[PDB]
């Protein structure tokens, strides 16, 4: 057959939500690095999450906190794509609740070099309750680290996309993340010396194993 070719075609599709998330992150960092005030940034972030599609379901800006008046310490700008409307959530900003600067996806990007991207483990967002993977990156202002930008990928949407694509190409696929978690497993099994095509998106990035479907 043409297993290796179809496996590359599948990998190219699996790459789309990855590329898509990076692109949205770059828009977020543009907004964070800009001179826009907070109401203007909220406006642009709402518009951004209104226009993005695919598996992107939520995300936003996470300024370095000022740990005062309790309501002032945290001023995250976090947006969730619900009917089809976009909601801004304030849930991370009450100090009593712990704040956001100790979260894995914040810490991974904190004070890192602009232009580096970090992938969170799978988790259920404690406030939107959506199971997701998060890509994060730092943004800077005046040379000084200013905060973290995030984009959340819906796991459910990613699974449906990867599995539907594999099925169209008459493939089975297992996709694992940088923590070894099985993100998607669609019609994947090995017996009678079936060939497996392996493709790595990076040493600590996603991995796929691909078989022909019968
Ligand atoms: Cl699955």
């Amino acid at each position: 057959n043409n297993l290796a070719l179809r496996a590359e075609l599948l990998a190219t599709q699996i790459r789309e939500p990855l590329n898509n998330s990076i692109g949205v992150l770059q828009s977020l960092t543009s907004i964070g690095k800009s001179a826009a005030d907070k109401e203007e940034q909220e406006r642009m972030l709402r518009s951004l999450f209104s226009v993005v599609g695919g598996v992107i379901i939520s995300g936003g800006l996470w300024p370095e906190p000022n740990l005062t008046d309790p309501s002032l310490r945290y001023d995250s700008l976090f947006f969730n794509k619900a009917d089809g409307q976009v909601d801004q959530l304030s849930s991370w900003n009450n100090p009593k609740a712990g704040g956001y600067d100790r979260e894995s996806w914040y810490l991974a990007a904190e004070r890192e070099a602009e232009g580096l991207y970090f992938w969170s483990p799978v988790y259920v967002d404690p406030y939107t309750r959506v199971e997701m993977i998060t890509v994060s990156t730092p943004y800077y202002r005046n040379g000084q680290f200013a905060g973290v930008a995030t984009v959340d990928l819906s796991l459910e949407s990613l699974i449906q996309f990867v599995a539907a694509t594999a099925e169209q190409y008459n493939l089975g696929v297992n996709l694992k993340d940088a923590f070894g978690v099985e993100v998607v497993s669609h019609n994947f099994r090995t017996y009678d010396n079936a060939l497996v095509s392996y493709y790595s998106f990076g040493e600590f990035n996603w991995q796929i194993e691909v078989v022909n479907a019968n």
